[PDB]
């Protein structure tokens, strides 16, 4: 065979390239998609398109745009340039709006610079923004905006965007606006960030910057001081230029205020009907508020009666905040992913005046999300089919008859799909499908009527071609069963495999709470290249507290992080020398952020089974990460609660077992998520018990080395330290 | 030969210790010395000895004493305790006093915790001390001090003590008091530290410190604001507990305070004459200042005709700082190491109302100190001896006639002895001389009176057994002619040293302005090991820039920092390899600090003939460092002074000629001297075009990476990194 391999800097140059189908529906027909430059729109049942925005049409601007939003009545473009990356979703960027109709970018009232956030109104063509941390109202496109609040304050007070920890950890996003259906309400939070320790650290930025820069930031360690959260609406519609706006004041349920508390979900019912959720600093009791409105009054009332009350006996509520609702159009019921009794999350029928729930769902599989709810059906994906754990599918259910179960995706094309995930036009009458795995990438337009398929949107015939051309590995995804019970892993073997060879092997990890490293998705990475070039067996396994097979085993590590999920990778080392095709003198194990974690806590267990192993942006103790994650699953570290194994727990308390291999520390200078410190702990205990290994700082780095130059490096670094350990040439 | 190596662990272990023969004279025959933990007292001319202080007299005190200081009359002992270091020379301790006579330690008036500074009076037994910035005075070891100073504050304000850049680079101490002979004045100068910018960086400390700490100090790094400098007086006998004190002002001379200047020398003359030196922020100009007291006012007046004008035409002043003045004991002449016509340095003769100073020596080499005066003889440290920079010994000179010179050390010792030391006592009876190389250090007593020989004090004889028995490497001291112009070298030569076999070579560098690489000095340290234990010769050379050989050699990189010493250093590897012992592809380069700095600058000129280098704590951009250091060398980084070659000189603009070469950058995340930054974005640098390498953080580490466990790890770490590059297992 006399085929090239896939080369490291195929990976890096990134040479063979997934083609993607990213559209974004604006109705129920049409969606919006892009070739070249241009925007081009669909119709959905016919497939003709029309060039809505040219690549040109900003040629006369004199400001790279970076994105756009398009208001739900086709009326106004936004266009988001000035683009400031802050944490994994923050960012400060300016704002032009541009009159479609007169072809006319707007130059009265313009929306301020290095604006935090900015929204449109679900129907019509409002927007609301923060700025400087508080709310503004722009009705129309060109008059004076409502500024809705005045308590902003810089670190301080944010109104309508999350701080660093509800950020990360809460709500996956900057964004905490919420805007009604009608587009006559806005529900903000706001959080009061004052007795919140800082995080402080150095940025040195470009070489002319002389004294490098200090930056802070408030950031809840284990068991600090975590933010307040206040939560206001505001009727849109009463809005005066001589006035300030009245906010009115929903406050948390009885039994959240007794104690620290945390906002988790804000979910809009109906016109006039608000769903909140809580959380207890102890996470494992959650309370759901209806949260009417009163016509009279002007003020929104909580039936103490309309509350639902999800809590855990076994670990803590929800995959990692709780559930998403999904309600029937009139707004008096609902559905939601929950736990069963037995363990599995499946669907949950809620009708919002009576206390128990009826499962619409069961079974040893679990719900991964609900994605559209019709008059007829409910729309849910689930890794049901063919018991695999790893993969993805997209079912159907008869809401007239719980029984009536089809699935839409499992035989469409299954040699080459087996792990879906979905979009639905505005009112469900199609959706695209996107497979991911275990062949190249497809995506594919529906119709929701009879569930006809309807054409092919990309199938990556091209990238096909190329990599025949290419000694590409193979995946293998199976199972191994301890203790009586099935986990699975998967190995990506290089080709030509011969089965009678001993192979050197990469054990790749992660292996936080809820995790799966072990699926169906086709990937292009660091490990195909160490299979293709280097005949490296890279396996992954998930073991106990990993996620999507029932809470049996999720909650295994419940607040005993870094004990079992270490043991097991252990165990699963152990399991693939007893194979016979894997060389038990070389095998390596890697991971990043928690997976750096449990890769230096196994290290460090003096378990001879390991020659050598990378960490990246390692947590190293559980008290320097952050609060809302780490209490999650560890509880408090006070001698009453979890202190002990809070204690027991330290990459540095195992630093004397690392003389028996060989280690490559790295971090990012700049690490908001998972600090400096961390490893400059791992590394101040190395030294002092005298034992060598390897380190590579990598500066203004953050959590993910994003960095074109770093990322490059990065992979380059390892590989040396890899083939190293491996006496490859 | 089976006799064992000098392994890595013999210099890290620190197996075979020099002996020290470290006294104290406390009058003009006696001196102390420790043997074990007891204090000895000493007779000078008989050798016999006395216990003063036994070491169990402080068994109850319940606090591990650190030092000790005794007031010039014997009568009282300071005992220091509690330390904690600061910078180079700066720290905080407690302190108490015991009374001798009484055997008593005293418990009224204590000097409080934390105290800066404290130093006895001359005569007598009166303690001033610095804490929380602000002097006191204590009379007698017991009564309630007077406080002189009120204006003390935190990094802002420093009153008897220096500041960071004026410890480090101007008065190499903490200390900013002098006493006067008589003990009657204390002068003191303050420290104005406002708008001096803060360097910013993190200190993890221990596993137990939940968030970092960022340490801030006052740091002007180059052309930024300086420090600004004051100076006062103050009788210390007319001290009332009612009134506060007088302190008085001498201010700077006229052609001082119309720009930025330095207070850089503080030499009393006699009783009530001082002598003041100041430099300006362009430090080619440099005004002494001679202070009269003034009976009838109570006033110190400096006559504008006294002051003594030294400059220079190629350069910068004095070796780091202007030279000190040592004064005949009326006070009305003084002998001063100044920089002849022909550019070497040598003794002054100073009458201090006349302008002219009078050469009472000459000749193509310089003088190194000052050290006696008595009436009939000056004492003075130089390197004339076999016109041999490298070399230190010991003169006289006859102030009756300036042509009658005695050598004292040349012929005392040879083969063993070319590098001396000295101790004077009191009133310069007897001198203690300490030579420390080629042989093993030697330590003997001399009279003054006649120059007869004593005795021997300690001779390292039970040293010299041990070393025996180990492959020891030589040393060999010889120069090289480049330009017509001599530069010297050593080279350290592994045991058994066959001229005909190929050897690898390390180049060590230091060649910071005015240093001395090349020397007669015996030392034990890393270079032996790679000597002894891997037969590497490692090579040191002083070239351009490099010190003790007049200003034509030392003056030759001025404003051109990162040029000279840097081309020298390569063109040095080159004649190594014309010599005929030396393997051309196995020549490496190292060092620290500067060192660190010439390191990479050399990696970075793509010379082909380095293979690898290491570079510990580098500068990597003058504009990172103190201003008074560089601006010395260098002048201001603006658009009309010297802008450009600061830029020109950047390790960072040297990174796409990295790709070369194996290089190993690491630095103390807690260099408060050379900070992390200058690494920082030298491997940024490296990144961004890149560049493979290898880092090593040093985590609470300072400068000199002085903890136990981190010096044992670097130089482990450096070996391993060096061995690989040579192909050694
Ligand atoms: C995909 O391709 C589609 C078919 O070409 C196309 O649908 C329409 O295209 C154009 C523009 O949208 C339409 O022309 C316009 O139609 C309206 C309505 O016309 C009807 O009504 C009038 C009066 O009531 C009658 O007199 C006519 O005979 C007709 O029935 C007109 O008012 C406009 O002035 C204009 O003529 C066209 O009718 C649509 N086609 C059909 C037959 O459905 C989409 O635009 C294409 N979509 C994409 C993604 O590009
Ligand atoms: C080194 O060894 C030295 C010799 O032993 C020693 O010098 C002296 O030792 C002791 C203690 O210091 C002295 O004893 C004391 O001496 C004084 C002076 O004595 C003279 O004067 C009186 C009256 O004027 C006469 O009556 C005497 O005869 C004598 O001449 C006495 O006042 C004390 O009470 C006491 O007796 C001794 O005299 C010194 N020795 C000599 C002869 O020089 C050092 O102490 C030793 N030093 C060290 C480093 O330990
Ligand atoms: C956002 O920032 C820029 C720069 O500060 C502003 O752009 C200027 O706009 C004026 C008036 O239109 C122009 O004449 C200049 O050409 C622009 N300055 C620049 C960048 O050279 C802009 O006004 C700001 N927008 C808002 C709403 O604050
Ligand atoms: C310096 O610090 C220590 C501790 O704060 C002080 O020592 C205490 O002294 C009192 C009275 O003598 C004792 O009873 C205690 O045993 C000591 N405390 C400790 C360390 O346990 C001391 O007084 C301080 N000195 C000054 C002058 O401020
Ligand atoms: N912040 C941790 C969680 N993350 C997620 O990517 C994630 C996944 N599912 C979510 C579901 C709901 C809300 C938030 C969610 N966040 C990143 C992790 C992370 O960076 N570290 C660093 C060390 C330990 C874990
Ligand atoms: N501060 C620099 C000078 N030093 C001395 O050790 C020294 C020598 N002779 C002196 C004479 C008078 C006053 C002060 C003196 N200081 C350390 C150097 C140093 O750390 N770096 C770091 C990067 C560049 C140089
Ligand atoms: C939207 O619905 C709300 C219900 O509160 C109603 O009061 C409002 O007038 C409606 N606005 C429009 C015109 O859609
Ligand atoms: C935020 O919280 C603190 C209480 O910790 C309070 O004093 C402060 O006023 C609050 N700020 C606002 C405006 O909500
Ligand atoms: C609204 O509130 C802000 C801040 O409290 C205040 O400055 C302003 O006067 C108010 N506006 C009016 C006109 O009521
Ligand atoms: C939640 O966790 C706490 C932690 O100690 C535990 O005491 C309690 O049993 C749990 N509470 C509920 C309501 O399950
Ligand atoms: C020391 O000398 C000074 C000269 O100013 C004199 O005034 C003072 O009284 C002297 N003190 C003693 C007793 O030594
Ligand atoms: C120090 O210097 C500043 C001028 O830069 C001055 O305003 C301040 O008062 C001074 N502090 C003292 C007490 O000398
Ligand atoms: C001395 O000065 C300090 C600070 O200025 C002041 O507080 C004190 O009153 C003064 N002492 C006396 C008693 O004159
Ligand atoms: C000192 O150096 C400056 C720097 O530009 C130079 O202009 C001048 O010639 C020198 N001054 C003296 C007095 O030598």
């Amino acid at each position: 065979d006399s085929r090239k391999t896939y080369t490291l800097t195929d990976y890096l140059k990134n040479t063979y390239r997934l083609k993607l189908y990213s559209l974004r529906w604006i109705s129920d027909h049409e969606y919006l998609y892009k070739q070249e430059n241009n925007i081009l729109v669909f119709n959905a049942e016919y497939g003709n398109s029309s060039v809505f925005l040219e690549n040109s049409t900003f040629d006369e601007f004199g400001h790279s745009i970076n994105d756009y939003s398009i208001s739900p009545d086709g009326q106004f473009i936004l266009l988001e340039y000035n683009y400031v990356k802050q944490w994994r979703h923050s960012y400060t960027a300016s704002y032009d709006i541009y009159d479609l109709n007169k072809r006319q970018l707007i130059t009265e009232e313009r929306i301020p610079n290095n604006t935090q956030w900015v929204t449109w109104s679900p129907v019509g063509h409002k927007l609301a923004y923060v700025w400087n941390n508080d709310i503004y109202v722009k009705i129309e496109p060109n008059l004076p905006s409502y500024r809705i609040t005045w308590t902003g304050k810089e670190d301080i007070i944010y109104n309508g965007i999350t701080d660093w920890v509800y950020e990360e950890e809460v709500f996956s996003a900057y964004s905490a606006l919420w805007w009604s259906p009608n587009g006559t309400f806005l529900a903000y939070a706001q959080f009061n960030d004052t007795e919140v320790p800082l995080i402080e650290y150095s940025f040195y930025s470009d070489e002319s910057l002389q004294y490098p820069k200090t930056v802070r930031v408030p950031y809840p360690k284990a068991g600090a001081v975590n933010p307040t959260v206040k939560f206001f609406v505001v009727n849109t519609d009463s809005l005066s230029s001589v006035t300030n706006a009245t906010s009115i004041q929903i406050t948390a349920p009885a039994s959240m205020l007794i104690g620290d508390h945390y906002l988790c979900d804000v979910t809009w019912a109906t016109q006039e009907r608000i769903s909140l959720q809580w959380l207890r600093r102890i996470q494992n009791y959650s309370v759901m508020d209806i949260c009417d409105y009163d016509e009279s009054s002007g003020r929104w009332n909580c039936l103490v009666a309309r509350q639902h009350i999800e809590m855990s006996t076994t670990g803590w509520v929800g995959r990692f905040r709780p559930s998403e609702p999904h309600f029937t159009l009139d707004g008096n019921s609902f559905y939601k992913i929950i736990s069963n009794e037995e363990g599995y999350r499946h669907i949950c029928y809620f009708q919002i005046d009576k206390k128990d729930c009826t499962f619409i769902t069961k079974g040893t599989w679990e719900v991964i999300g609900i994605e559209a709810l019709t008059s007829d059906y409910l729309y849910y994906i689930s890794n049901e089919y063919k018991g695999m754990p790893g993969g993805r599918n997209l079912y159907k259910i008869q809401l007239s008859d719980y029984t009536k179960v089809t699935c839409l995706s499992c035989e469409l094309n299954p040699e080459r799909c087996q792990y879906y995930s979905v979009s639905f036009s505005k009112e469900a009458k199609y959706y695209q499908l996107r497979c991911s795995g275990p062949g190249l990438p497809l995506y594919t337009l529906h119709s929701s009527v009879n569930d006809k398929g309807l054409r092919v949107l990309e199938d990556n015939s091209a990238l096909d071609k190329m990599l025949q051309n290419v000694q590409m590995p193979s995946k293998k995804l199976d199972f191994i069963i301890l203790n009586e019970t099935k986990f699975w892993y998967q190995m990506i073997l290089p080709p030509h495999f011969d089965k009678s060879k001993k192979y050197p092997l990469l054990l790749d990890v992660y292996a936080g709470p809820c995790s799966q490293k072990a699926d169906t998705v086709f990937r292009l990475n660091w490990a195909t290249y160490l299979a293709s070039t280097e005949n490296i067996i890279v396996a992954s396994f998930d073991g106990r507290g990993s996620g999507y097979q029932g809470d049996k085993i999720m909650h295994a590590i419940n607040r005993r992080l870094g004990t079992f999920e270490v043991e097991d990778q252990i165990e699963a080392a152990r399991q693939f020398s007893k194979m016979g095709f894997v060389d038990n003198k070389r095998i390596a194990i890697w991971g990043w952020s928690y997976g750096g974690y449990v890769t230096s806590m196994v290290l460090g267990s003096g378990s001879g089974v390991f020659k050598c192993g990378i960490a990246v942006a390692p947590v190293s103790r559980w008290e320097y990460y952050d609060s809302v994650y780490t209490e999650r699953y560890m509880g408090l570290p006070t001698p009453e609660d979890n202190l002990d194994h809070y204690r027991n727990s330290t990459v540095m308390s195992r630093a004397e077992n690392f003389k028996q291999v060989e280690y490559l520390l790295i971090h990012g200078t700049a690490d908001d998520n998972v600090h400096f410190q961390q490893s400059a702990q791992i590394s101040k205990a190395l030294v002092d018990v005298g034992v060598d290994f390897q380190a590579m700082w990598y500066t203004d780095e953050d959590h993910g080395i994003a960095s074109s130059t770093a990322h490059q490096h990065i992979y380059t670094h390892m590989s040396h330290f890899i083939k190293q350990c491996f006496s490859l040439p």
